[PDB]
């Protein structure tokens, strides 16, 4: 019985490293273009 | 009478021996095995 619950309930450490690392590399390139999408506007100051 | 009882019910002291010098041997041989098998936890600490 022991054996059988273990396999409903508990949690790997493979996928969970896995998904950690991917989601965290996505976090970096988001906020970076953040900050490249909202320099955006500055070149309409140039026009007059 | 006391032929046919003795027939009955006293020990053999040659099949005694070799079973107390099995069980040992397979009682001391489970114990290593066990030390063993807790190690194999260690294995995930290292993927952090």
């Amino acid at each position: 019985l022991s054996a059988s619950r273990s396999r409903i309930q508990d949690a790997d450490y493979a996928t969970e490293v896995s998904n950690m690392t991917r989601a965290q590399i996505l976090q970096q390139a988001g906020t970076s273009v953040l900050a490249q999408a909202n320099q955006t506007t500055q070149n309409v100051l140039s026009l007059l």
